């Protein structure tokens, strides 16, 4: 995985190589030398030997067909509605773990979280799980509105569909974590619900224990609660999700990160938006694209 | 030659009156009786006799003898579709040593063929097949085991079995699929019993990662750079390549073989010949069954 751990590579020439829009794997594997040395200021030796060894990196295994057919058994996951996304998801969101997408305000954090609030209630034959979600919103995103047109391009009773939706307002940091404390109760009490999502979790975390001065116990509790839903996940066996507003994040001191897999998304050409796998342990890198439209999260064109 | 278009010594204002007359394809002109060709459209008798006689040598048609056929039947392999009408367009079957498109609407049946395809191959020589496994790249997630299942049991196949011989994988986007295709031949060499490599939606991440008319150009250049890895993998190591396609002073196509697919009354489905360099013109009709591919009736 990641560029960084390229053997024989300098460090040098990591950073020329992002400066020249060049963060993945997959990208590095497909380019071409010639190319590569010239965009990014490398010498054609060493353009022909970081591909070469970026070639070999890359993870090609040819599972056969039963094999695959066990796993898919063996798991199930809840469809994003965008076949190309679902695909660097490697199925959909997982249920038992944690997943994080952050992103600038409009990368279509919230769109998702809509998307997948109704997609989980429908049947495993057309991308669901039958089960119900629970929507605690940290900074009054929730629109009833998102819910229904997606409820309807999928043909399903908007009310029904609705109902099926816990809500709940997270006013402050406290708050957030003492509804979560109870997320163990109704579960319990309501076995049908398999995806929470958390809509900003970092946010009241940011307003209370502001700026590089308490960086320090922010994270601390930040981290703690978000240990907290992890554990739930996967006692439970639910889906959760989490979305985190950030600006720019290095690219275009190694930080820690509890959540298990965290998806980058980036606003591209008006309707469309870039997916990036940034950090997962059996997802394999690289972006892909998709949109949103009326009928809610789909792939483009 | 295909298409009325190419037809010798015909003037480009009548063939307008035939199409608008509904003389489409070539077999129909073919056919056709010059009078009422020459009513229905408006085209002088000596001018509908013409266009008749053109176009039914364009069709093709050679008697061979049956010792001569024979012949060419052991020179030559294929993998046989499961609709005896389909396999007769096809020459036989799906050819070994080259590359084959199907195009064409959502559910006119390419994704059904590409997992018969799938389980076809490996049935023995005198069962349709050439004993051979399959490498299925799955590019927008439509692989269903349950329809390799299916197609199993109506041939009385070990489902675990015909499973084990389909090598899956899911290419999420063009650069994992160009990838995942050169690593295509260490595997085909790592293991010589892979006959058959099938391509679903090829085209399709290309069209997403490079929208419009703005990007076709290097579209293309990359599209057909992938296909032309794809066709020399067929050639070198003799195995059959199939690729679907999903559709709705240059133009450059790289295929072999482009077989078209159209969708009939519910059960019905169309396929017809586009282009092909020994495959004669001319759509036929098969069916989409639980069975999987079989003749319509």
């Amino acid at each position: 995985k990641t560029i960084n751990d390229l053997p024989g590579i300098s460090q040098t020439v990591i950073n020329k190589l992002i400066e020249a829009g060049y963060s993945s794997l997959e990208t590095l594997a497909v380019a071409s030398p010639q190319d590569l040395s010239v965009a990014a200021g490398i010498p054609l030796s060493t353009a022909q030997k970081i591909i070469k060894e970026a070639r070999d990196a890359l993870d090609i295994r040819f599972k056969t067909a039963l094999e695959v057919k066990k796993e898919r058994m063996n798991v199930k996951k809840i469809s994003t509605g965008s076949q190309a996304l679902d695909g660097l998801l490697a199925g959909g969101i997982e249920t038992r773990t944690m997943t994080e997408f952050f992103g600038e305000f409009g990368s279509g954090k919230t769109q998702l979280c809509h998307q997948l609030s109704v997609n989980v209630q429908l049947p495993p034959e057309k991308g669901g799980l039958s089960g119900k979600a629970v929507y605690i919103d940290t900074e009054g995103t929730f629109r009833w509105e998102r819910i229904e047109n997606m409820a309807k391009a999928l043909g399903l009773d908007i009310d029904n569909v609705m109902n099926n939706i816990y809500y709940i307002r997270a006013i402050n940091t406290d708050h957030q974590i003492a509804i979560v404390d109870d997320l163990q109760e109704l579960v319990s009490k309501d076995p049908s619900i398999k995806l929470i999502v958390v809509d900003s979790v970092t946010s009241h975390f940011r307003a209370e224990y502001p700026g590089r001065e308490n960086l320090a116990v922010r994270q601390q509790k930040l981290n703690k609660h978000l240990h907290q839903l992890t554990r739930l996940a996967e006692v439970y066996d639910i889906a959760v999700i989490i979305t985190n507003q950030v600006m720019a994040r290095p690219d275009m001191h190694t930080l820690y990160h509890v959540p298990g897999i965290r998806i980058q998304l980036k606003k591209s050409r008006g309707n469309r938006r870039i997916a990036r796998v940034v950090d997962a342990p059996h997802l394999p890198e690289g972006e892909v694209v998709f949109a949103l439209t009326e009928e809610g999260i789909r792939d483009a064109e």
